[PDB]
């Protein structure tokens, strides 16, 4: 269950880590990875090594053509601040089109995304709207909570850290709805601090780039 | 209201006139609910409704807020829009100004699937209604199990569909309850529709064909 994750660790399959940091990641205390792009062989490749590890392992799918059986739990972006109707239900349509039948919805949990960087990939795919005033932020939360009832909300703030009194403020008008955070979190006072608002905090970019800082955001979280 | 209950509803037009005798007939026919798709008018009718004992539910179309008073507050959301504005962009103008003041345990929404080109909500909403049953389903699945609705409205406005679609729809459902709304006038176009939609809304009959369209609540009960 998505409900007791309070780190989650995110790896970019089509970044190589070998098999010593793996198993670091995997065993450090982490309540979840998160393979998120990216091909089929190279995530279900990812997918084999970990599972040598009985940590939960999870799919963000953010294209069909990475879609892939064998996860515990499958992480659907809707982007919510999207201007297009293709990020928030149109390439969902498609997906849910061609592999409904094998899908096991119990495994299955929308994620109410809500970009805010606009330097970010995402964003400028997505064509995001990330001007955005607290007050906007907490009506898409509110919306996630109350009209779609999202298993998740989630502040994505990419590559910078983001503004930790919003994210306590968004934590206000959530409820049944979990509260995801991302964004730039590298030292273990970071995922502390946003930890104490978000439910569960993501750490992606800093397993590359500081491998020891990442592994020491799980205690700082957990303890 | 428990609306998983609501197997006949009627849905009334607040632009088109409504005298005293058929309200009175409509309302005490039996159905599970009178749905109301200036706001002093609208709280007029309300206020006629609730002369009897039938539930009343204001669909929301526009930016807000709620008139108060109904029981229940149905929010569609037009799944096959081609456009965000009919799938979150009004929703959100509506919650940013009046999220602080409104009550989410009287509001349930609608996963609507727009399946008309000739009515104006489609022309106004750019809805995808060109869609397969395969399509309709897939808008299903989305509405229960990705976005997690209530509802899921089949909406043929004016058009009588096809039965074995319907079906197809249902079988595809689970928890969430399915609305088939459009060109229901006889009680045999109700009563089959009724085998595979959890609840049928009969709309424009009221207006033109009144008998028949009180027979189908009957047709629908039994």
């Amino acid at each position: 269950e998505i409900r007791a994750w309070r780190h989650v660790f995110k790896l970019d399959p089509n970044k190589p880590i070998d098999d010593e940091r793996l198993e670091r990641l995997c065993e450090s205390g982490t309540d979840a990875v998160i393979v998120g792009g990216v091909t089929i062989d190279n995530v279900l490749d990812l997918l084999a090594r970990i599972r040598r590890f009985s940590v939960p392992c999870a799919l963000e799918v953010t294209d069909v053509e990475a879609l892939t059986p064998g996860f515990d739990v499958y992480l659907v972006p809707i982007v919510l601040n999207s201007r297009q109707a293709e990020w928030i239900i149109g390439r969902h349509h498609e997906a849910v089109k061609q592999y409904g039948d094998m899908m096991n919805w119990d495994e299955i949990a929308a994620e109410g995304y809500c970009i805010l960087n606009p330097e970010c990939k995402a964003a400028k795919l997505t064509r995001a709207d990330t001007e955005l005033d607290v007050d906007d932020i907490v009506a898409y939360a509110r919306l996630a909570e109350h009209l779609y009832k999202l298993p998740i909300f989630y502040l994505e703030y990419s590559g910078v850290y983001g503004d930790p009194s919003v994210v306590d403020k968004v934590k206000q008008a959530l409820d049944q709805t979990q509260l995801f955070y991302g964004g730039g979190i590298t030292t273990p006072e970071q995922a502390e601090h946003m930890a104490r608002y978000a439910d569960t905090v993501v750490v992606g970019n800093a397993i590359y780039d500081a491998f020891e800082q990442a592994l020491a955001t799980v205690a700082a979280v957990k303890q």
